């Protein structure tokens, strides 16, 4: 006969009912020293009584409506579960009694716990009795090979975990921790969320299991792992009662920084949503089912009364727990005078599910009632009769039930027995009028939209941590700027890293970089390694200061030469001292002009033409000068052996000699005008690699040797006062040549790009300038000075 | 139910065994009234288990001491591995208590964690002891919900720990998981995921299966298995819930993986088929420890459908064995020893022993109830119960405090969670050479009593991989990191597969699998392979360096030529033919020469502050002494304008002191610090001297240069006086050779790094001093050595 505290009402058809009027049982572990007696449940749940009242109201409204099942009455045998499996199981045993004078229940509306409903459906489905639950939302109840006769008016919990992952990815967090009740409601949900979050590149720090029967040390361990972690977001998948201990311990230890992502079961629970817990838990964003509309329901709630309720039996205990009677009292108080979750509501969510379940079973019964004997759902097109209806026929009609909810909706269960709905997203607020927690809706989750466009959050209503209004930071490692790259911290997950600076020559312009990048050759990483600047080129220029200085030297020397030439064009035909070979003087002139014009060849950017001509031009001009001054000595050789031409011979001999090696280059190895970077790694250089090193050595040795023999045979006659004793002048000029050449070679041999050209150019310009001076100064001075040359 | 094994007695036990493997797959669309479902495939192992229970019961009934005059009856049913059959059997068990709101006292068995949960939810309602023998889920240890559930099989958390330990023992880190979607696979796989993740082991994929998943789910699972690179696959499932996946695997011929079997299917007969074995090679599984039930086999060899009225399962057993009918009509004369079945083709009793132990434990609980004495009982006030009217909760209370010895001499004692622990044997699938059946050879042990870390013990010499090879296959996400490289993140992949990037020059990485390169200190530099750092190369001038030897030999030869000049003077000092000049001035000039020549040695070795800070003023004072003494070696014009030759020394003992002032200035303003420098080379260290006062170096050199220049100008104006071999041109050429020395010196020094700075200084000073000595002395020393004619 089941328990004695129950709600009961007769009728042709009887429906079952399991509601959590209490919260749990008295935890007295029977040591079995005596016969174990029937355990007792302890706490009270006004929400559960609201649900039971909703079911009773639905049945009464069905019995009152004249169209749905006329000339037939609905009865019920509603029991209490106290949220435990033992009570539900004894109740269901009282249900299926007559199967194998007692009424035979045809349908069961209840089992609000996914652990409770599992154990109930295991037993009901053995007799094929339809069980229409309203609040059990575990996914395991979708295995229609196990629970053959289980339907539910509440959506499955897959979309809830998907929505959790979507919310976490929307606020751009990647470091969370998960808590789930060690039950059939938290385990599968947390597993689904784990996979959905790992596929979205989200890292999970910790994962713990709790329950209302967990001892104190395990709660200590959980609080420790919560405190010892850096994750700010905590995804809780549990119900009110199985969460209350953890909340009490967290309030006692005063952990304040975290953010709670509430599941639907406890996001609106009065056990948790109280101010002293709110000050500590801070910000909670949770889900909620869609509201309902049961017109005329409040006026039914306001009529509950302990003496005017013979059918309902829990009304007495309700009166007691709400007024503390039997301190005996009157029984004529007002339910509106005290504030309890009973009528302190604005949106009916689970009560609407109970209403819908009762109405769906009534509609299946009507469907069986309005049959046509030819188009039935059973074998041979036959159909069943409502006077001897059995449970399996009602199950058959429920599988194919498809009707219209008074809100103008379409109600029809899937092939997995469940319905589907679109969630509201609420965020906990503190009412400035009362102090109580009030749930304000801030977002929506439409599950019909395509994957990726389902969530809609209105961010300006979310109140973060009570005061501030920017999204808190809950990443593992700080995201560091461009110029840096991620760096593995071994042991830690893929979301936690250090970041190391990029070396020079590599850059990174992106945030969250995986590796730095080498830029092309003529580019180089800048000072912040964020963008490569074209690598600086360097060479001798014209706007450059030293460029202008040597240009000044060259042009002034050429101007001196042009002055000498003009003067000689004025006074050519006077052999006063020009009795010597005037042609030899003019040839010295043009040779020195070519020398001074060889300057320009080392001023700009060296292309191949430039230096490929800058070696031979200097070569020929310099050997012309030195050979002219060589043969410009005494005619000893002439005495030993047409016109001046014979002397020309010697020069037009010796020049050609050098010229030979010259052409060698142009047909063995031109001086390559190329670049070089290895020497600086920051600034590029451009020079000319000499085509043949030993051949350049040969060239300079040839010209210098000739000048040396000139010095020898010049100072052997170094004491003859002819033409103002030019012997000392030629020796002085050649000593100038040798000093500049010697001061040139070593410093040159160890110079980098620009200064090789610089040194060579200054050496040549100085040598030729000194020659010009030391040879023409005395003569032009005595002509401009004392016009008397006869001896 | 109708078919059952029933025997009467004073005390009744219950049993639940999977005689069949499942029910006939047929979906009732409920067009007609549903009827009793039927079971399809036979299971000889379950029948051996049932026979073990019956054998234990009858043997206890035959013992004189254990339950001396009592009698044990039993009512054994079949679960068909489904929940509905078990639940209707249970409803048949609790009929006596159900009528409150043939009473059994205890039930032995569920065989399935789902069946166990569904049964214990109902049995714990009446406090009836349920002693399972194979239910190994961890959810049944929650004694707040399953009050009266005891099991004689170890829990399955140790199994997940053992699997993680095996994986990290064979050095794998890229694996994948498969689980049955029931109360046995899900908790085990979650526990293994935790245990692996804490050991830094990656899990590539994670799937769920069941015997009811249709072709598309299995195809998606096979796609996930194939499109991955993990070789090791852990499977937490039973035989039936795994058979479809195995069929699909053997059809698609996936033939590369390594299977880590859980206990349920490691020794299963549905999976251990020779045809499946070709593609499921290299199977490594767990097993319970063997038992000894003496006299069991002979009891098995007596089954017969006629002489078994208590047992009812014998008829269908014979029909399934001989494939007969009681199509060809059957006859009770066959030989159960002829056909080969999982019935009698066994070698170790592992789950039959658990049934034996469960029955014996219930018997010993009843015994403890029986040999109790008043005042020493366990119930209220020390009171004790009567065995002739024993109730279920009393046997439960006695079972919680049960402690006895097995037939093998072990201590059976249920933990406070109602489960006794045991070791694991580790088997590996082999192929029998004779017939061809799969043979399970024991290759390892797992002791749960040893401390964490030294529990597993594998014998590598017996494991054979893939049938032919004998080296452990490679199943890592990425190949290892060789020395010289470092790990590099791939943005999307997990932590355990990376890339290999090279360490830059200046950093090294000797360790394998290094997360970052290390920079060697100031003294060292990377190798070529960036493996270890080798010391740098400091570049300072040696004394054994070739150029060092050339220049020091130059110095010593010049110095001994100076000493030879001094010896020549010692021979012919008092012959003033030319020494009538200032002899003391000659000696002082010669001393200035020797000390100038010797100043070279102070720029040869490594610079301390002593050596360099004194090497500067040595050259300074020596060279200015030289230039001042030759300055005074000129004609006495100043002397004519203005007592004793000492007067000239005034000038020199003036001039030197002047510059020595500057000397002391640097000596205590910012002396030339002898320090290192690498910034300009990045490979080689230059140790040089930075002179803290550039203006003081300028002071010294410019002062000496201006002295020389003024003396040169004044000697130049008088460069044409042929008295005393016309030394005027000699001294002007002297100052000019010194000046070209200095002229070539300054740009070279200006345009060099460390080494050639000192090289240039030494070269220039040696050159100038050599030239001065030669030009000033060679003339007169030649006039004496060559021309013995000295009169004017
Ligand atoms: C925490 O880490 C995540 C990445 O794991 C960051 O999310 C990125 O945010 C930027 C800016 O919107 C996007 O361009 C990226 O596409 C996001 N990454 C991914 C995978 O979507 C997040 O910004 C980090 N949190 C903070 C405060 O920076
Ligand atoms: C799913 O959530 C969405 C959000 O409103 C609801 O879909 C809307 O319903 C109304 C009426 O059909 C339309 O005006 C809107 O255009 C719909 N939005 C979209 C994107 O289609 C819907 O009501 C929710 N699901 C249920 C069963 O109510
Ligand atoms: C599990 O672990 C080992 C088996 O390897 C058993 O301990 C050994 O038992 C024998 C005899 O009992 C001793 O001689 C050894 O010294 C033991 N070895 C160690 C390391 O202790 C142990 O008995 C097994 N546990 C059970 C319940 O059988
Ligand atoms: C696969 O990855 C694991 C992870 O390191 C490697 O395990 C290492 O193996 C060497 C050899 O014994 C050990 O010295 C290391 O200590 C191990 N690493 C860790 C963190 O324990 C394994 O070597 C890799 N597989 C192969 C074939 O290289
Ligand atoms: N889905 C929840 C049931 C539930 C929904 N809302 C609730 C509110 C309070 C308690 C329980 C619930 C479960 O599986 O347990
Ligand atoms: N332990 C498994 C059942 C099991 C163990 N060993 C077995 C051998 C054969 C069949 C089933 C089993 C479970 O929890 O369900
Ligand atoms: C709890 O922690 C917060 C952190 O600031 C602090 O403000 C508050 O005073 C603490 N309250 C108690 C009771 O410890
Ligand atoms: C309760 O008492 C009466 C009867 O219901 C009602 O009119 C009254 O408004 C209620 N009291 C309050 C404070 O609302
Ligand atoms: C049944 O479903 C269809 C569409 O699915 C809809 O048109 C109809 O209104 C529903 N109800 C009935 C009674 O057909
Ligand atoms: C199956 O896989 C194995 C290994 O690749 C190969 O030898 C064999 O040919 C394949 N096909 C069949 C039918 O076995
Ligand atoms: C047949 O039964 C008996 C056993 O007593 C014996 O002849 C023999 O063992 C059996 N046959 C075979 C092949 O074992
Ligand atoms: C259990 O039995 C053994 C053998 O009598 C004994 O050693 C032990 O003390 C007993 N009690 C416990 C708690 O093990
Ligand atoms: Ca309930
Ligand atoms: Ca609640
Ligand atoms: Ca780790
Ligand atoms: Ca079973
Ligand atoms: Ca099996
Ligand atoms: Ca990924
Ligand atoms: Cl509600
Ligand atoms: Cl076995």
């Amino acid at each position: 006969y089941g328990p004695n505290q129950r709600a009961q009402k007769k009728g042709d058809i009887i429906l079952g009912g399991l509601f959590p009027i209490h919260f749990g049982v008295a935890a007295k572990d029977q040591d079995l020293k005596s016969r174990p007696e029937s355990v007792e449940c302890i706490r009270y749940n006004f929400r559960g009584f609201r649900w039971l009242q909703a079911m009773i109201f639905a049945i009464e409204e069905i019995n009152n409506s004249p169209n749905l099942l006329p000339n037939m009455t609905l009865g019920y045998r509603i029991f209490d579960t106290c949220n435990t499996v033992s009570k539900a199981l004894e109740a269901t045993l009282s249900f299926v009694a007559q199967n194998k004078h007692i009424p035979s229940t045809i349908a069961v509306v209840g089992a609000t716990g996914s652990g409770v409903s599992t154990a109930v459906a295991n037993l009901l489905g053995l007799f094929y009795i339809p069980q229409v639950s309203y609040a059990s939302s575990s996914r395991l109840l979708s295995n229609k090979n196990q629970f053959k006769s289980f339907l539910r008016t509440i959506p499955n919990d897959e979309h809830q975990a998907t929505a959790m992952a979507d919310i976490i990815e929307y606020f751009r967090w990647n470091w969370v921790g998960t808590i789930a009740a060690d039950d059939d409601y938290g385990r599968p949900g947390i597993e689904k969320f784990r996979e959905e979050a790992e596929e979205r590149d989200i890292c999970i720090d910790f994962s713990e299991l709790i329950s209302q029967y967990s001892d104190e040390e395990e709660i200590q361990q959980v609080v420790e792992v919560i405190q010892n972690s850096t994750a700010r977001v905590i995804v809780v998948f549990s119900s009110g009662p199985d969460l209350e201990p953890l909340i009490k311990e967290i309030v006692r230890r005063n952990i304040t920084g975290k953010i709670w992502l509430a599941s639907e079961a406890w996001a609106s629970s009065s056990l948790i949503a109280m101010p002293e817990f709110f000050r500590v838990i801070g910000s909670t964003i949770g889900f909620a089912l869609k509201a309902g509309q049961i017109p005329g329901f409040r006026e039914f709630l306001q009529k509950v009364h302990p003496k005017k309720s013979a059918n309902n039996g829990f009304a007495k205990e309700f009166w007691e727990e709400t007024f503390n009677c039997y301190p005996p009292c009157t029984g004529d108080e007002n339910i509106t005078s005290v504030e309890t979750p009973y009528m302190d509501f604005t949106h009916l969510r689970i009560s609407y599910n109970v209403y819908l379940a009762v109405y769906s079973i009534a509609h299946a019964l009507q469907d069986i009632y309005t049959c046509t004997p030819g188009k039935g759902l059973f074998t041979n097109g036959s159909c069943a009769d409502i006077k001897k209806v059995e449970a399996w026929q009602v199950l058959k009609h429920l599988r194919h039930l498809n009707f219209t909810s008074n809100m103008g909706e379409q109600v029809d269960f899937d092939e997995f027995g469940d319905l589907v709905g679109n969630y509201s997203i609420i965020n906990w607020h503190l009412s400035p009028e009362d102090g109580s927690v009030v749930f304000e809706e801030v977002g929506h989750y439409n599950v019909y939209a395509k994957k990726g466009e389902r969530l809609f959050i209105n961010e300006n209503k979310i109140l973060w941590s009570g005061f501030s209004k920017e999204v808190p930071f809950s990443n593992c490692s700080r995201d560091c700027l461009p110029g840096t790259r991620k760096g593995i911290i071994e042991g830690e997950p893929t979301c936690c890293f250090e970041c190391v600076d990029c070396p020079d020559g590599e850059y990174s312009d992106e945030t969250d970089a995986s590796a730095c990048d080498k830029c092309p050759e003529d580019y180089w990483s800048n000072e912040n390694h964020t963008s490569c600047i074209p690598k600086q080129i360097e060479f001798l220029s014209w706007t450059e200061p030293f460029g202008i200085a040597l240009t000044l030297f060259a042009v002034l020397g050429i101007f001196l030469t042009s002055f000498v030439l003009g003067v000689f064009t004025k006074f050519r035909n006077t052999p006063i001292v020009k009795a010597t070979n005037r042609e030899l003087s003019y040839l010295l002139l043009f040779s020195l002009l070519c020398c001074f014009s060889s300057s320009l060849f080392f001023i700009g950017e060296p292309q191949n033409w430039t230096c490929r001509l800058r070696q031979p031009a200097f070569g020929i001009s310099f050997v012309l000068c030195i050979s002219c001054i060589l043969v410009k000595t005494n005619r000893v050789l002439l005495v030993f052996e047409w016109g001046l031409n014979l002397q020309f011979l010697l020069v037009f001999l010796c020049t050609f000699v050098q010229i030979v090696i010259c052409v060698i280059w142009l047909y063995t190895a031109p001086p390559s005008s190329y670049r070089n970077h290895e020497l600086e790694d920051e600034i590029i250089f451009i020079t000319c690699h000499e085509g043949s090193l030993m051949a350049l050595g040969f060239l300079i040795g040839y010209t210098c040797l000739l000048a040396a023999i000139c010095f020898f045979f010049a100072f052997k006659s170094r004491k003859l006062p002819e033409n103002f004793n030019e012997a000392k002048f030629i020796t002085f000029s050649m000593l100038i040549f040798f000093i500049v050449w010697i001061s040139f070679i070593p410093a040159y041999a160890s110079t980098y790009g620009k200064f090789v050209s610089a040194v060579e150019v200054i050496a040549i310009l100085a040598a030729s300038f000194g020659l010009l001076a030391c040879i023409f100064f005395n003569k032009v001075y005595i002509i401009l000075f004392k016009p008397s040359r006869n001896t």
